[PDB]
């Protein structure tokens, strides 16, 4: 029993390193150059990894996990018993593989053109229209156009995807795919936990929603904005209305206090994509944390290719499973937004390197949310006026008005995201559990878009529309609740790391730069990887075991007070009692 289990673990680990390393590069070649050849080679490398997973997964299932003495060994074998997609019969496996590939390619090659012959890709073209245009009709063209081309074209694949991913999940002992996804957190109370955490941030979100709805009322006209209704989903400076910081100019609390154009400030002093990752590297090393290998700089795709290549532009960070080769792939634009994104990517990279000496089965974040949180934590300190001024991207800081402005900028990004990141997998769990059918995909999406976010589609939805398909993580099959957890827990990390750094006074003024006390708590948690249940890693960073929104609420507390006063003086109905309103 016990000695065979130890040998199995070792054999699995060394062989997976080879098989997963070979898969990583084939997958990289498809991502950095979408062709029919790299698509073929990947689908073939899917079959080799499936063979490995099946061989070792079948053998792991003959071990009684219950009889196993060693805790680490027992936790590995149990994980290896989950074949995931490899549990599918050969014919379904290759269909599910082609489906996943066809959804990725469809999303990534989608363009939106005018009759004049000019066509727009999502990054950077449609993305810039969403962020900078203040014309109702232009935003609507980019918003509808993206959903017409990407969303609609994903719909032919999705019901077959749901069937196959669910089947593989049943074959691994789960009730459905969303059940398999939720189990990554190892928390039976998970749904309740997240629901409570969502309700905690309701008052702060409803007040932000009401404040911004008024500002859109000012700008876009009383005829197009309902002050008791949902906000049209194309007016928030982002394609999915998931973050609202790009319309900051429309909502500035104190316009008498102008802040530098951080983007033109980056362009003015000749910031590059390379510079942005070099600065993220520096923030990571300032904490006493690992620098990126030299190899990283030679192998990563830090900017969008210009040699006429078709790519997956939605960013990702890569582990090639040898402990040396880690890469980022980003279609980077020189702005504050992608500087924050670069840090997110470098936190994934830092995580790979921190747990690189664990068995591969344990080479994961404490939970998926821990992995998304790490780069966002540093980025919170980066985005402070103090630190931005030190990068020469600002000129100051000080007055309670600059404070409210900075906090508003932060809330338009962080608070606005809470209902959205909660939504996606609420929709998807109900698609997976069978309660939402292909008949109700879209209607149920907008039902939740209304309920949680207070948004309405600017144009009524017709038959054949599949608006979830216009969002990366859906055709790409990436779980989303990881980002909801991340946004809550990053402020907990921030609060506790600020305490270690000896920050007194308001949390939003904290800048953990160069703190070896902050660095030590992240490194100690990250080195665990997936070895222990996550409340341990949570305890190690924050001195306690639970997820809480209190650290986030504390950070925005001065904004909540300002929003309440400001909304109360404008007589705003919080929420959307007239929910059925459509523009
Ligand atoms: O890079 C990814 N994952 C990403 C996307 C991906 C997943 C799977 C296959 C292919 C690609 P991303 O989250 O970095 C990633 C790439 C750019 C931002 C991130 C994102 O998606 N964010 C969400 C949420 C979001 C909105 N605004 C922001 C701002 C900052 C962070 C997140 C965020 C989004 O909808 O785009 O995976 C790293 C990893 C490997 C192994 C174990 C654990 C983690
Ligand atoms: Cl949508
Ligand atoms: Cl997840
Ligand atoms: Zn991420």
């Amino acid at each position: 029993d016990e000695a065979e289990a130890s040998k199995f673990v070792e054999e699995y680990d060394r062989t997976s390193q080879v098989v997963w390393n070979e898969y990583a590069e084939a997958n990289w070649n498809y991502n950095t150059n979408i062709t029919t050849e790299t698509s073929k080679i990947l689908l073939q490398k899917n079959m080799q990894i499936a063979n490995h997973t099946l061989k070792y997964g079948t053998q792991a299932r003959k071990f009684d996990v219950n009889q196993l003495q060693n805790t680490t060994i027992k936790r590995i074998i149990k994980k290896v018993q989950d074949l995931e997609r490899a549990a599918l019969p050969a014919q379904e496996l290759e269909e599910y593989n082609k489906i996943l590939l066809d959804m990725e390619t469809t999303y990534s090659v989608a363009t939106v053109c005018h009759p004049n012959g000019s066509c727009l890709q999502l990054e950077p073209d449609l993305t810039n229209v969403m962020a900078t245009s203040r014309k109702y009709e232009d935003l609507l063209w980019a918003w509808e156009g993206w959903r017409d081309k990407a969303g609609r074209a994903i719909l032919q694949f999705y019901p077959k995807y749901v069937e196959l991913i669910n089947q593989a999940a049943r074959l691994n002992g789960y009730v459905d795919a969303g059940d398999s996804w939720r189990s990554m957190y190892e928390t039976p109370s998970l749904e309740q936990d997240l629901e409570r955490l969502f309700q905690e941030l309701q008052p702060l979100y409803l007040n932000l929603h009401a404040y911004v709805r008024r500002a859109l009322h000012r700008h876009y006209g009383a005829q197009h904005i309902n002050l008791e209704g949902p906000i049209p989903a194309h007016l928030l400076g982002n394609m999915w209305a998931q973050t609202w910081s790009n319309i900051y100019d429309l909502v500035v609390p104190f316009p008498s206090a102008p802040s530098m154009d951080t983007t033109e400030a980056m362009l003015k002093q000749g910031w590059t994509p390379r510079r942005m990752f070099k600065e993220a590297d520096d923030f990571f090393t300032s904490l006493g944390l690992l620098p990126v290998p030299p190899e990283f700089w030679n192998k990563s795709m830090l900017e969008k290719p210009t040699d006429g290549r078709e790519v997956v532009c939605h960013a990702s960070a890569w582990d090639f499973y040898n402990g040396k080769d880690f890469r980022i792939k980003q279609c980077t634009t020189v702005n504050l937004e992608d500087l924050v994104v670069a840090h997110h990517e470098m936190g994934h990279i830092q995580y790979f390197m921190q747990y690189k000496d664990l068995p591969v089965a344990l080479r994961e974040g404490a939970n998926p949310g821990f992995h998304e949180a790490i780069g966002d934590v540093l980025a919170l300190s980066v985005s402070t006026p103090k630190h931005l001024h030190s990068l020469n991207l600002l000129s100051s800081g000080g007055s309670d008005e600059h404070d409210i402005n900075f906090l508003m900028k932060m809330a338009l990004d962080k608070i606005a995201f809470i209902p959205f990141s909660y939504l996606v997998d609420q929709w998807r769990w109900r698609v997976f559990d069978g309660s939402i059918t292909k008949e109700n995909y879209n209607q149920e999406w907008w039902s939740l878009r209304l309920k949680y976010q207070g948004l309405c589609p600017p144009v009524p939805r017709t038959q054949g529309d599949f608006d979830p398909g216009a969002k990366f993580h859906i055709p790409s099959s990436v779980p989303y609740i990881r980002y909801f957890v991340s946004f809550i827990i990053q402020f907990q990390f921030h609060e506790a790391l600020c305490q270690a750094a000896g920050h007194t006074g308001p949390l939003h003024k904290c800048d953990i730069y160069q703190s070896k006390e902050a660095g030590q708590r992240l490194a100690t948690a990250m080195k665990l990887g997936f070895s222990r249940p996550w409340p341990e890693a949570m305890q190690l960073i924050t001195g306690q075991p639970n997820m809480s929104a209190s650290a986030m609420l504390s950070y925005f507390k001065p904004l909540l007070d300002w929003l309440r006063t400001e909304n109360e003086l404008h007589g705003e109905k919080l929420g959307w009692p007239q929910y059925n309103w459509t523009p």
